[PDB]
């Protein structure tokens, strides 16, 4: 049940279709698409219009995990659903009413992801864990780096894995061949990796490595 | 001095490089790139990371007019300059200190555009007209998709052209072959058009039509 989802912010964004296609051909399990509105985080990447074009090119099969680093996640639920997103991963910090938003995401036919930034206690996420499809533990601060993987996020992953053995747990931020062992041993089964994959001359090899480390750790649990 | 700048939001945004190459190969004079942050307008398009990749793909020559429909235009000046934007067109409504922002744009080596939404008096542009490279008169409300061209914006264009004969004036919003003459007769010399160019089998012909309607109307007034 371990899956690798390349992030594409490090890719040639003027040729996004080609970059996604070669990730899929390289054996990516899903694509992790970072949506930043310049308010929740200090960068603007792309929104649903790009997602819609991507979906049109890639067809119906590929799974899009939308990482919604936006200040008003309620606003983009329907646009992302219409664009063809599979999963809407919103930040717990970005809404006063996560329960209502979770309901809305499901009513719009999408899976539910719930993300926490490094400074947010995993204790805030736990109360909602049985309502979501996937928890995302950030391992860098979103919108800034360009940062080193934060090893002190691993206790969050471990706690979640301990308390919720069946929960899919994703990590995102500086994850690569060098740090995937930490994530996998802590309990993560969904791995987002950007530069490590996208800049590789052999992304299939990198993806296989990442998945194999996770799988090995899962079989040990 | 009449120029056509396709807007690219109705293009295949998964292949922005190819779509822009096609526009340039069709004789587009520049590219008009709509940046929306989901706050100043109720849509999110793309930001400087996309611009940086587009500049890399297209090379140094093409001109990018960045239509910054963003709440904090001060924030994206350096990122856009680093990304290789030629002109940073911000909304007058979006800053309380346009003078400082204009200065910051020039200090970062970019040309300065100043945009006004339909509800904003063209008079607000006047104090700044001597400091900017281009005025952008919106002819639809930005961020609400396909809207009808607002002919009642033409007096804004005509007023600007009358007050500032040497000022480049861009129109943007529902502009196509059906409405370009209205813009040109009012004084606009920079025309943004989207679907009418992007959807065509022969975008060169559409671009040429827009440009020549504009040029011949401009020649007439002269
Ligand atoms: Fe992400
Ligand atoms: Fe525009």
């Amino acid at each position: 049940g371990c899956k690798i989802g390349p992030s594409i912010l490090n890719s040639d964004l003027a040729n996004l279709g080609a970059e996604c296609l070669r990730m899929l051909d390289s054996g990516a399990d899903y694509l992790h698409l970072d949506v930043m509105d310049g308010h929740f985080v200090p960068n603007i990447t792309f929104g649903h219009p790009v997602v819609e074009s991507l979906r049109k090119q890639l067809g119906q099969d590929p799974f899009f995990d939308m990482h919604m680093m936006v200040s008003k996640p309620e606003q983009w639920v329907k646009p992302m659903a219409v664009a063809g997103a599979n999963q809407y991963t919103f930040h717990l910090e970005a809404t006063e009413n996560p329960g209502a938003l979770i309901k809305d995401i499901r009513e719009n036919g999408m899976k539910v992801g719930l993300a926490i930034k490094p400074g947010t206690s995993v204790e805030y996420l736990a109360p909602w864990a049985n309502q979501i499809d996937m928890a995302l533990v950030m391992t860098v601060e979103p919108g800034f780096g360009g940062q080193k993987f934060m090893e002190d996020m691993m206790p969050k992953v471990h706690w979640l894995r301990t308390q919720f053995p069946s929960l899919d747990i994703e990590v995102d931020g500086g994850v690569g061949p060098d740090t995937v062992h930490k994530c996998a041993e802590a309990g993560a089964n969904m791995i987002v990796s950007g530069s490590a994959i996208m800049r590789s001359e052999d992304p299939r090899s990198v993806i296989n490595l990442l998945r194999n480390v996770c799988s090995e750790a899962a079989q040990k649990r």
